[PDB]
């Protein structure tokens, strides 16, 4: 349950970041 | 058009909960 | 030991809800 | 507002079948 946990963190900022820029490239 | 406004407004809507909502997970949760 | 088991169990019930949610948002909306 | 409806749909199954392919990989 290790670095898997810290993988996590950055897939789901990753995940959040692309989907906002998704938003903003739309409107 | 009328409706297709009211739609278009409703999922720009919609797509900004589903932000607010992963935002306060990842920052409550991480 | 005891309270990783814990912190494990709600990890996983957590990311079993993360799912769920994503499911019944997606078959609504689209 | 065209076919960037259908591209959303798609980017959102695809990022599902991802999160359940995670999961079941991890348990
Ligand atoms: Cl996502």
């Amino acid at each position: 349950f290790f670095r898997k946990s810290k993988e996590k963190i950055g897939k789901e900022f990753k995940r959040i970041v692309q989907r906002i820029k998704d938003f903003l490239r739309n409107l």
